[PDB]
């Protein structure tokens, strides 16, 4: 039913939906069989960050996840999104848990969304940045199990009150103002997307992952969307 | 009922509602008689700019209207925003017509706000920016008369067919998304916005203004608002 | 000797060192021969805008050319910065006349570099926008031909006393402070460009174009470089 | 023969040349002999942060300095500089160490600067973000005894070897472009700066400060500047 392209950072190994055998970091074009991925090392309990960058000059969706020790994994794709997307979408966060489980802890999150004419200077622009959460966030739509706590973070899936990370969860963040993210006389519509995040599991293997989604302004979590879907899709096709 | 401070491009004298005996721009703490104004030559047919600044440190709104030969007017007033507004907003532009009338047309309209902690870095931050209007403008709230065109424009205020502005008109349009513009932790809580206008009239005399408000989420323009309470007040008082 | 970065807009094909036979945009690196170029319609007498685009994870430098009728011209091209150009650089526009001619005119120009680390938010950013340039301009670096006039634009290549263009004039501007473009430990490294141009000409035909350009710190215009080597390259290699 | 506009952080009362007697932080209008003052609790070895403020609108110069746990100092000025600075400067960050001493170590610095004209949209701006100093810094002036190091830091004053602060020690870093701070025909003309520090002394007490500025382009360390004339002044009148 929804539209979603995503970036998703997936922490788990579903080899039989498509998944290399490997976490991995890809991007998702109307499908959670990625177009395209790489391998990824998470690094249990350390904070990381994403960059997510896209232009309709060069058409290409590129993203790239690192740790302070350096260490990055990088994923790009050739893709023209007028062709894609509604013209008007919301942008948001996603995270599930299902049967391995993990924190999907946001500490951080930003965006930027650009149209320029041609037609001579400037511009329609949407710019938000989030560097602390509040426990009522007014400017975002809450979905699912998602919460925003005391402690500045936001908390995309379950916590126990002893902070641990239940399984079957999911839960999505979506910036509240519908986005302007293509127009067909544009002469560039750009968008970047960034943010720190805080994946930590005492469990055999983590699982599901987080994604940065563009979606519908009506978009909401498909019916059973935990675990391998990441609370993006309806099925595995 | 609801909370307003605003910035007044007033056109039109209202002399026994306080106003002064010329046009004049002016600034609203909770009421339409401005706790500070300033003389202000409207230039019919003309594109006008008007900038709006604040910051919590020196505690000062300031406002700027100009027009391209130069000529510009100036109102600041001290005021600590913290102990007047909630700390969720919404921000928007509001003009009226009453017994005399005039365009209030909005060709673009620009607006930042930011928190920044102790703390170390940084910072929440929105910004939008409009140069363009559309027919269906999915992050503006339209309220009353208020009209996006396909000339890119927002309208304020009634104009028919013909490029005629109606007498009698009340229109506003607010930003989709609540603003967060304190915060009692932040350091620096500040916001600027910018708009530009054409106000024009054939009329004996142009009215009746247009204003920069923010107000809480839930503000809608009062009952009987129209002419000299620009959309912002149930009252005169 | 220098190391050239290029976006050319040609107006003027030179079909014996590689110029299609067409005006054309193109992306030169290290060589006025371009790696990649695009047919483009330069319209006599119009206003231009051009928009450049990089970013160090998706690897390609892209460029479109456009005109307010909505006629444009799109060049990318996929390439690795880190590995041509020195970390420190300066920033410019250049411009060339040879036996023909036409105005070289700058009306604004904008710049954007940020250097993102790993580590965890941020960053290092140069950014720029000249709207308006004046006489004494004391952030440009002005070579050969180049003016900043009192009419706020600058003028790359000779202009007469009225209003006409003359030939075998070389001009450039460069942004004063030197621009850290790269850095090994960046995990996001970009940047933008943007400039507004007014190409007139009485002339048979016009010649010979407008460049943006990134060069080592101490780039000065090479011996010989007027008409088809735009300001750029000592020779046609 | 410089002129000097300055916020100070001086943590040390020099009661004798006007200094209140507690440390405190000030405003500097071509005079050590601050215009304006407040108290100020310097935290020995924790990281502060300055923010500092101005529009030619509202015409007050502010400037809030403070530390993790919430305590900030704030110090505001009203003032038209436009009356007493030149059109183009630059700007920098000073310190000093005399007859006692103290690390004035500057871990990031930001600025902002922009004229807005009348003139309808946009703009002449200039930016620039510091978050990591590196051990040649191409776009900073280093006068003095200021050093930028392998360690991501600017270090202002002398320290030795084993991270002791010098005593007699004056150092000053200038952004390396002049920056166009005010033009008469600009209905805005703002800037803002931000820089976090670190100040730690073992000594009996901590001298001399640390101090944002403003100056002429070819400003440079005045005769004799050490101990309580901050690098600025080349004497305490
Ligand atoms: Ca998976
Ligand atoms: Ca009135
Ligand atoms: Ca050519
Ligand atoms: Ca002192
Ligand atoms: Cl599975
Ligand atoms: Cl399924
Ligand atoms: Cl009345
Ligand atoms: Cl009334
Ligand atoms: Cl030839
Ligand atoms: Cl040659
Ligand atoms: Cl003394
Ligand atoms: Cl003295
Ligand atoms: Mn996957
Ligand atoms: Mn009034
Ligand atoms: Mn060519
Ligand atoms: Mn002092």
């Amino acid at each position: 039913a929804d539209t979603i392209v995503a970036v998703e950072l997936d922490t788990y190994p579903n080899t039989d939906i498509g998944d290399p055998s490997y976490p991995h970091i890809g991007i998702d074009i109307k499908s959670v069989r990625s177009k395209k991925t790489a391998k990824w090392n998470m690094q249990n309990g350390k904070v990381g960050t994403a960059h997510i960058i896209y232009n309709s000059v060069g058409k290409r969706l590129s993203a790239v996840v690192s740790y302070p020790n350096g260490d990055s994994a990088t994923v790009s794709y050739d893709v023209d999104l007028d062709n894609v997307l509604p013209e008007w979408v919301r942008v948001g966060l996603s995270a599930s848990t299902g049967l391995y489980k993990e924190t999907n802890t946001i500490l951080s999150w930003s965006f930027t969304s650009k149209l320029k004419s041609n037609s001579t200077h400037e511009t329609n622009a949407l710019h938000f940045m989030f560097n602390q959460f509040s426990k009522d966030q007014k400017d975002l739509i809450l979905q699912g199990d998602a919460t925003t706590g005391t402690e500045g973070n936001l908390r995309l899936t379950r916590v126990s009150s002893n902070g641990s990370p239940q399984g079957s969860s999911v839960g999505r963040a979506l910036f509240y103002a519908p986005v302007h993210i293509w127009e067909s006389s544009a002469v560039v519509a750009s968008f970047e997307a960034t943010f720190t995040f805080l994946i930590k599991s005492p469990d055999s293997h983590p699982a599901d992952g987080i994604a940065f989604f563009i979606s519908n302004i009506d978009s909401s979590i498909p019916s059973g969307s935990t675990g391998r879907l990441l609370g993006l899709f309806p099925d595995a096709n």
